[PDB]
């Protein structure tokens, strides 16, 4: 009687990161999920922000919309607290375990698979369950690639060295220390605006070029490393992007681009995993499964593994006469 | 089948500022509100970090559970992200919005009011109800009260002048510029240390008493006044507490206890109305519909007025194997 709109939404964390997967609610339309993902722009991102935004979200939130595919099981426009990222890891993760766990799949086997359009490629998503329960999920994500590292001016800083990678997003990897800070916990509200001018100042100098259409050839997000505090870890990192969100896992697509640098370095050869730590402590595992050529990269297969988790099962209302119902953020 | 345990919660915000309102899995022994709480904290402890930490929850949630009473419709538990409350404005208007809209209580009259068992005293809220839907509630908050003003040693900056009230919490009022600092969006990472040391070295100097068996003797809340920018409002102020959490509502219970400041100082008569703004540009109003005799300080009978709106209705799930279940945060 008080609702003006309705939701169908599901959580998850991801290694503590949250996917806000909405299930019902928006129709759109489109040929494939790029142009859906227009479509969305279009029409649609007020509930973007209604849905990631406060009150029913927060200043780090990310949400996943299901749409309707041709060639896959579904197609996922991802979102967070300021636009549409072209890939990305713990959300994958989260939308194979809603699927599965709530019967939207068949659960099947020792894994039951899914296979997503999303806009930086087709994902393979493959759920170990027990039981009903997925234990963790291991996503095949699109191939990544080694773009080059480059001397960029930072004022204040100099010249730093910084290399740049595609993991489904293109990211800004640098060593943290290399601008003044140690990614730990108390860190954080300098981590966010250092980080934050990184993808400014990298985007100036830098240039990138991704082959596909829909691909967004600017450097989205920044990727600082640091010492991992745990002996399991091979590399801690923080990955920051927008308007200051942080990723609270060890980031999927992130990931996969620092892997591709490693791979180029030749530091990682194929075959290998490596063990990745999130600024929480959590954890992603990531195998080269393989190599392929993107455009003409060079680029490593990467396969994350980890563990997501239903935590909520919402119906999101939109009521009345709310004015805040759009969503608002002070950060 | 991926659930250990589930938790009926409906999400408000009044004025911005979130309350999660939980309806069911939550059995709760004692004579009155006060044994309850402490039975709460004692076995339940863990459901107010799951409910209100992340992933389920964020740097600056809230969150009250409905117990039932015998000297009352309900009685309520106010928990936050470090702690529990005596009282507390928002969630009270929020708690009376559910409590209509969903059925719970007898929708009736223009008004369909609500007597509320709370840790600092017997709360009435007031709900005016357009066909299903509240339009706004009234709370007639406990009686507040002055306790003085202090010249505490603040350092870094010398000497500070001080308000000290009780709107249901004990507040520390001081005025922004007087620590150097304008409470306006963009100084919020540097509002909340700033704050926050404000109620430790309050709480050495300074010590306040409330006559009530329950309510804690201790200054829990600071909130720092300066100029509104909206012509409609009297004064803006942030209030922030625990390990930093920033109310997005002019915070009722503060809001009550300015304004038993202002009476106390003359500058408000019983009658008058006053119009406080939150940080986020929302607004409350106060009338001083009365006085009364708490111990033997002098206290107004404040009535906050504003708007709840339900944006939430969810099952909270705690999946199976998650390491997280408990909740997190990083700040
Ligand atoms: O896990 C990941 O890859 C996502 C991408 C954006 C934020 N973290
Ligand atoms: O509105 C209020 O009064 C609540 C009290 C704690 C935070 N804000």
């Amino acid at each position: 009687l008080f609702a003006d709109h309705v939701f169908h939404v599901v959580d998850t964390h991801t290694e503590g990161e949250p996917t806000r997967i909405v299930l019902s609610g928006v129709n759109v339309k489109g040929e494939d999920i790029i142009e859906k993902r227009e479509y969305f722009k279009e029409h649609y991102d007020w509930i973007r922000t209604a849905l990631l935004h406060e009150p029913r979200g927060h200043s780090d939130q990310f949400g996943a919309v299901l749409v309707p595919s041709d060639i896959a099981d579904f197609g996922v426009i991802y979102m967070d607290t300021s636009g549409y990222l072209d890939m990305c890891g713990h959300a994958t993760m989260g939308v194979a375990t809603v699927l599965v766990e709530l019967g939207i799949i068949e659960k099947k086997e020792p894994y039951t698979t899914v296979k997503l359009e999303t806009p930086a490629g087709l994902v393979e998503a493959k759920a170990k369950v027990k039981g009903g329960v997925v234990k963790e999920v291991t996503v095949v994500d699109v191939p990544s690639f080694y773009v080059g590292e480059f001397v960029i001016e930072y004022p204040g800083r100099g010249k730093i060295k910084v290399d740049v990678a595609f993991g489904g997003n293109f990211y800004v990897i640098a060593d943290a220390r290399d601008l003044g800070l140690r990614v730990r916990r108390e860190y954080i509200k300098e981590l966010i605006p250092t980080a934050l001018k990184l993808i400014k100042v990298a985007n100036e100098q830098i240039k990138v070029q991704h082959p596909r259409k829909g691909v967004q050839n600017r450097i989205n997000l920044a990727m600082l490393t640091d010492e991992p505090e745990r002996e399991d870890s091979d590399g801690k990192n923080v990955v920051i992007w927008g308007e200051g969100s942080v990723d609270r896992s060890p980031c999927g697509t992130g990931s996969a681009s620092r892997v591709a640098t490693l791979y180029s370095k030749g530091i990682l050869k194929e075959g290998d995993i490596f063990v990745h730590e999130s600024i929480l402590g959590t954890q992603f595992r990531i195998k080269i499964v393989g190599t392929t050529k993107i455009g003409e990269y060079t680029a490593i297969i990467p396969e994350i593994t980890g563990s997501a988790y239903i935590t909520k099962i919402s119906q999101d209302i939109i009521s009345k006469n709310d004015p805040l119902w759009k969503g608002f953020l002070l950060r």
